[PDB]
């Protein structure tokens, strides 16, 4: 049993997860087999040639974010002992210089978020084996440095370097003497205003070049931002990319470009992805000579080149967009325009592989929706943050929202269409005419108050995943949504009435109708009474998320109407009853919970009593989640009630005693979470167990606890995570120390 | 010191607050003098002869929300000065037998009283206001409220009679002539006879709302008459009702309004026609010519389902409304407002309020609001303007000012909240009248303010920009409003790690109140001080003063040093563990009210209160404070109100109060005091783990010696130990 780090196999090696544990120094108590050690986000202040002895097999060390709440003191040659160190991460360490005498065995070095202003031969030219060198975020908006200083030809000794990142350093100019081994050169936000012909010669293996943020488009810029003055674009010489014939990724976002020289791509027959966000290219989009130079371009971002002060009727799309044969995703966020017509997108209708059109946040009023029928491969039509009316961390892409436009689980069903955050206040009768066949649909957050009658979705009868979150919908008619017989997922999360006055009823009879409905989410609907039918019914449903409702009211109904609300959901395996303000559950009510359950969540309620006997009603149950409640005790023999339960989550409760033979014998239990409770100790009197969580208990650390210590040691198979936070409250002297420290 | 009731005199009388104390019976522990006894919201089950034994000097008794409640026939008879009895939410099956003739007001709301019998109330001759709403409404038991013939006819001083939320089917016969306010909402009365309201010549208010309701999109249950069928009101229904000031026909499913209804009704002042089907009537509108004295017309939510018309059709007969003060056309739902459409309201001399909330209007011809003599309130919330290039509440017409009063006070108010003004248009404000109060809240507004956006309405005194994404980095931002006094930027953040420039504040000659709550301010660029000679109030809640004051170079040690007129400052929710000792001394010495609550303070340097000779109120609630100083007098003589609840203070320094004569109100509720040892007016102790051992029944006597000092919530100052005692109130032990 390791301490303080959590140690485990990874692939074919053993790894030491030692992060966020308040260590003031590299431990010497690390396993012998460990080759990767993560000490990041700690209180480590100094590193000497002695810190990592007896650990010479180490391949990778991560020291990021040390220390927390002056920087890190790295003695010279501190690491020269480690003859196998490949990857060394020193990020956010407040380093004042490149540490000297770093092992020549290194292949990946990261020194981002430090105060390093000199890049010297001393520091890193002995490191002939570097593949990946990351020096970013060192001089930006800081009294010093004035300017990062790059000793002429530091690199070039680096004949194996493939990745170099100098982004976010005041460089003013591209370093000369860069190795020809480079494939990826990151120079975002480096105050490089001009790109000579000479600057990138000899880099005939370049696959990626990042020059974003040079001559920022500073307008409404979240971070500080010093534009070039004259509002001038970066200045790239004509033939400046002529011997870059491998370039696959070019990121010119936020370089104040008005004009794009088609010369730049003359020798770039493979350009795959072009970032042009945060520029002034409305003009160039209208004409665009350069579009003829990019028959292999797969991803084009022209987002956020709107013209301040302006809100034009139509978008202007060059004919040349049709020369983009290989285009897969066109990102046209925040161009800002009112009407979009069939004819405006004629160019894109020919592109065979175009599957994503992103028209996010253009505040568009009218769209000619039939136009999307005319595309062989549209999979994702993303129209969030428009005005359609009813119809009668420095390791993140800084500029292009890379996470999915639409929830995988929704898009997985087919063509997706996102109309969230528009003006669709009711669903017009022509709302969805001329749409192609949509499988996934977002109407979230449209202040939408439709009285659903069963005819609103007839034009797209095959929607499978429907997101209606954050509207004001009325599904009192039991025909509601019936035209969607293939619907599999429904999200009514956060749905209320338009008045947001307390006292709203709900009819849930529409649910029973669906023969393959699988997931329904009524979270935060504030349901306290159903009208007429007091049972939900489904032969298909598998998941109901009922959180943020008033089951506390429903089950305390003195006349007993909701004793079986859920029983008729006959296939249900997962039920989330969290946040329902539950003090206790009528025994009768709990025994009507569908016997089919596998996972039950009653966490974050106010339960003070739980009838462990009732788990006999539930032969298939595996996960029971009673976290964040007010429970005082546990039944002294669980086995007798269930032989199915795998995981029991009790954390954030008021349990001070473990019953005798509680764990002897739970039998089928693997994960037990008794963390943040009121245990002071554990009897030896209290198995197939494999996680036991205990951090956050006010443990009395005397000789009484010694029982448990030797139970732990004689049960290494049972993981107990997070030891650091298994804290003695008493008796300080002991207080604050980990219960693994005593004798 | 009355227990358990808190007692205090108001005018000649004397009140005994006695609610929310978990009482199971009527204390015989009651001040003999008490004339008003409030017992509501408790755990009471029985009322007897000698539940009020020697209390003949009682005048009002409230027993609402208890615990059903059981009352002995004649339980109240003894009390010959009993005027007002309130018995709501009591689960009563019948009207208590034998009630004092003396009653002028009775209330039996939210009970199960299905029969109104002479036996019950025919003796109560002096009744003026009788409330019986919500007894027979959607519970299978009681199909119908049974009302004895002429039961109310002996009540011949009866002014107000409410029976709303009861199935009656028809207006009861034999009502007394002295009725002035008859409330019959939600009663299932689809027909009004001529005889129903015969001769009620003192009526000023009639409520028929909710009979044959517009059930479509109704929050609570709802059942229309058969078909979309309207209430049926006989042509003569209202013929002898000349006094009527108030008529509520909300949600009666009206398509047609018979102008004859108003023939004999020249003084009608307020008329509710909300939630009906009168798009037609609004276009034609005969009834409109019969309403010369009407002041508040409400036509809200008459929208036709499925429809979204370009225009609104106002009949020209809208000009026959010469007394009009407020028109409420919410939820009509239309797309364009042309100058011509509101011709009929333009010379109505006293029209001060137009409310067009929730119409989803895309375009308005704004110059038209210039053709109005007395507009004060133009309410356009929840439309689509683009950038230009409880029983006793009102079910339907909601009452709560349309615009914060504080804003409206300044002059003409324009609320364009919840529209689509995603930036500020070059011509957004051209051809508006002279606006004093503007609400731009929640338009997803990303304007980079440059100092010229507002110059067509430069006389804005109160500007509300909350819930947008404004960029005010430029030092000229908003300066064009040199008369600006209130600025609200609550919840403003970038549309995507964002820094702030605040220089713009200094330029204002007359700015009173600045609100920056929830701006996640962690850094200022260039200038590190806020500066103003006018600012009285700053709200800096929900920002990163923890980061700013833990700067290495100490840039922000004088962030507010230069708000030299500052009286009120709010540093709540800033994640403060620790305020650097001299940063605290650089807060305006002008300060009167300093709020540092809902942070994480471990320590507080009580000495530094010397530098603040004006401080009346200090608020440190919701922190982790361990200690109070013993010598608070040395450090201030100004402080009146100190608030410490929700801290970890287990010790009260001896003679802490003695002598901080200045202190009037001291809140130590929800702290760790186990006890209290050896000129104040309130002291809050509840929520403390008191030890109820014999030592420190000192404090118990210290309470007796000082009756002047008020302790609220006494039933909740609760022994934790040794217990046994655990759960008992401190007051009870011996
Ligand atoms: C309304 O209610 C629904 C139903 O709950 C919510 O939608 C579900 O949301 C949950 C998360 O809240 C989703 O669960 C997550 O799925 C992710 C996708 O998993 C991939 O890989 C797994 C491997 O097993 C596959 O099963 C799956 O097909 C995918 O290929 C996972 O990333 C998530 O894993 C979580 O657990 C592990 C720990 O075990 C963590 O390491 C992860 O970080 C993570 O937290 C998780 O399982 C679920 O898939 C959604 N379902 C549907 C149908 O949409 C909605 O969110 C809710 N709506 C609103 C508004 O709240
Ligand atoms: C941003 O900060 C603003 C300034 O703090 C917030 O506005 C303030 O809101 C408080 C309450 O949150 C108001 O105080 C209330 O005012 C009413 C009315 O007071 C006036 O009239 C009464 C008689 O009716 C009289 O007694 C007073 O003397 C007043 O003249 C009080 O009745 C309440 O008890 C309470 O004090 C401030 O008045 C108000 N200031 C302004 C300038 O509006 C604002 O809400 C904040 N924004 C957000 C989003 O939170
Ligand atoms: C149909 O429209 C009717 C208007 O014709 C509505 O009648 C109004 O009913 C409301 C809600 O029950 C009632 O509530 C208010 O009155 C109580 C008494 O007023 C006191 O306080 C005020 C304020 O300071 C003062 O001006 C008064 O003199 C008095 O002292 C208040 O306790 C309560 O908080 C509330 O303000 C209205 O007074 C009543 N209007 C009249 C003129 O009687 C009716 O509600 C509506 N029906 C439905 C179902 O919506
Ligand atoms: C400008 O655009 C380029 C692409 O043209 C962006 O390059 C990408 O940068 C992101 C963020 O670092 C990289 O993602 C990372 O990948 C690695 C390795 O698989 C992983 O460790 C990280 O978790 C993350 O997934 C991405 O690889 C890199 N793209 C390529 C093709 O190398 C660049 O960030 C843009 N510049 C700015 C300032 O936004
Ligand atoms: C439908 O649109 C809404 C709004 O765009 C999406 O909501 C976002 O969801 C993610 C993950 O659930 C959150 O982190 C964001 O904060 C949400 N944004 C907002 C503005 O609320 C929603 O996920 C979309 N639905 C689908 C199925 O993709
Ligand atoms: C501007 O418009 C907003 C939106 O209607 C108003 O916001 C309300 O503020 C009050 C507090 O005064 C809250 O109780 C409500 O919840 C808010 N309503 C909404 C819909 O958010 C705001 O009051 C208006 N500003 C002024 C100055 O009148
Ligand atoms: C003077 O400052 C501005 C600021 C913002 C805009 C915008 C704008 C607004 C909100 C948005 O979400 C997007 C993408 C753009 C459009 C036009 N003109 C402006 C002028
Ligand atoms: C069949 O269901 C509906 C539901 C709602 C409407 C609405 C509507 C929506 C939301 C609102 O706030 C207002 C005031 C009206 C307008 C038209 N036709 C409808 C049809
Ligand atoms: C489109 O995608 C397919 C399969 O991924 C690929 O074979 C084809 O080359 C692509 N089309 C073009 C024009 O590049
Ligand atoms: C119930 O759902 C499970 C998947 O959760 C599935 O294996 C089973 O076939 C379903 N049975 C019915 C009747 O829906
Ligand atoms: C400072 O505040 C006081 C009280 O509101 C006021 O009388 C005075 O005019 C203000 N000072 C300035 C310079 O505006």
């Amino acid at each position: 049993r390791s301490y303080p780090c959590d140690e485990k196999k990874q692939n074919d090696s053993v790894i030491a997860e030692c992060s966020n544990r308040r260590l003031q120094e590299v431990p010497q108590t690390v396993g012998k087999y460990v080759t990767e050690l993560d000490l990041s986000d700690n209180f480590i202040t100094h590193i000497t040639n002695e810190s990592f002895q007896g650990l010479q097999n180490l391949t990778k060390i991560n020291l990021n974010h040390n220390p927390n709440v002056n920087g890190l003191n790295i003695t010279d040659g501190a690491f020269l002992n480690l003859k196998n160190l490949r990857e060394l991460l020193l990020e956010d360490n407040q380093l004042p210089q490149i540490p000297s005498g770093l092992p020549e065995s290194l292949t990946e070095l990261s020194l981002i978020q430090n105060n390093i202003y000199n890049i010297t031969k001393e520091g890193i030219s002995r490191l002939i084996n570097l593949k990946n060198l990351y020096l970013a975020w060192n001089c930006y908006f800081n009294k010093v440095c004035e300017k990062t200083n790059i000793e002429d030809g530091v690199f070039e000794t680096l004949t194996n370097l493939e990745l170099l990142s100098l982004s976010f350093n005041s460089l003013s100019h591209v370093p000369p003497k860069l190795p020809s081994s480079l494939r990826k050169l990151f120079l975002s936000n480096t105050q490089i205003k001009y790109i000579s012909e000479e600057d990138f010669k000899g880099l005939i293996n370049l696959t990626l070049l990042d020059l974003s943020g040079n001559c920022p488009r500073c307008f409404n810029a979240p971070f500080p931002c010093v534009p070039c003055d004259g509002g001038a674009s970066i200045n790239i010489d004509r033939f400046a990319f002529q011997n870059l014939t491998q370039l696959r990724y070019l990121n010119l976002s936020s370089t104040s470009l008005r004009k794009i020289n088609a010369a730049w791509f003359k020798n770039m027959p493979h350009l795959k992805v072009l970032d042009l966000e945060f520029n002034y290219l409305v003009g160039e989009i209208a004409s665009g000579a350069f579009l003829t130079m990019l028959p292999r371009l797969e991803i084009l971002d022209l987002s956020f080149n709107y013209i301040k002060g302006s809100y034009p009727q139509h978008i202007n799309i060059s004919r040349n967009f049709s020369k983009l044969l290989s285009l897969r995703a066109l990102h046209l966020r925040g161009y800002v325009f009112q009407e979009l017509r069939e004819d405006d997108f004629q160019p894109l209708m020919q592109l065979p592989n175009l599957s994503t059109i992103n028209l996010g946040i253009n505040f568009i009023k009218q769209i000619d929706f039939k136009l999307f029928q005319n595309f062989s491969n549209l999979e994702i039509i993303y129209l969030s943050e428009n005005r359609i009316s009813p119809l009668v961390d420095p390791h993140s892409n800084f500029y292009h929202f890379t996470r999915p436009l639409i929830k995988p689980q929704c898009a997985a069903y087919g063509k997706a269409l996102d109309l969230s955050l528009n003006s669709i206040f009711f669903i017009g009768p022509n709302q969805f005419e001329n749409l192609p066949d949509i499988a996934c649909l977002n109407l979230s957050a449209n202040s939408n108050a439709q009285v659903l009658s069963g005819t609103e979705f007839s034009a797209i009868p095959h929607v499978k995943y429907l997101d209606l979150t954050n509207n004001r919908l009325d599904f009192d008619n039991a025909s509601a949504l019936t035209e969607l017989s293939d619907l599999e997922v429904l999200d009514l999360s956060y749905n209320s009435h338009y008045f947001r006055i307390a006292g709203v009823t709900h009819h849930l009879e529409f649910i029973q109708n669906f023969t393959n409905l699988k997931v329904l989410n009524l979270s935060h609907n504030n349901i306290y009474t159903l009208t007429d039918k007091y049972n939900l019914e489904s032969k298909s449903l598998v998941e109901l998320v009922f959180s943020g409702n008033r089951l506390d009211i429903l089950w305390n109904d003195d006349d007993n109407r909701y004793i079986s609300i859920f029983k008729g959901l006959k296939n249900l395996t997962r039920l989330d009853l969290s946040l329902n303000r539950l003090k206790h559950i009528p025994n009768e009510a709990f025994l009507n919970l569908p016997a089919s359950l596998t996972e039950l969540h009653i966490n974050d309620n106010m339960l003070k009593f739980f009838n462990w006997t009732l788990l006999q009603q539930f032969p298939r149950l595996e996960l029971l989640d009673l976290r964040g409640n007010k429970l005082l005790f546990l039944t002294d023999s669980l086995s007798d009630f269930t032989s199915s339960l795998r995981t029991l989550l009790l954390s954030h409760n008021r349990i001070s005693h473990l019953p005798s033979g509680f764990l002897s014998e739970v039998s089928s239990l693997k994960h037990l979470d008794l963390s943040s409770n009121l245990l002071k100790t554990i009897n030896k009197s209290a198995t197939k167990l494999s996680m036991l969580e205990l951090h956050g208990n006010p443990f009395e650390c005397t000789c009484d606890i010694g029982d448990f210590r030797r139970w732990m040691d004689e049960h290494l198979n049972v993981k107990i995570p997070r030891l650091v936070d298994v804290i003695c409250a008493s008796p300080g002297d002991q207080r604050g120390k980990s219960i693994v420290s005593l004798e």
